[PDB]
């Protein structure tokens, strides 16, 4: 769903959770 960095959902997008790990999907989707 989205790998790519981010800190504050800067570039995180469709309710994408954002860490220091970059951001997260969900159902672990691409």
């Amino acid at each position: 769903s989205c790998n790519n960095s981010c800190q504050s959902h800067s570039d995180c997008a469709s309710h994408c959770i954002c860490t220091f790990r970059g951001c997260g999907a969900v159902n672990g989707l691409p």
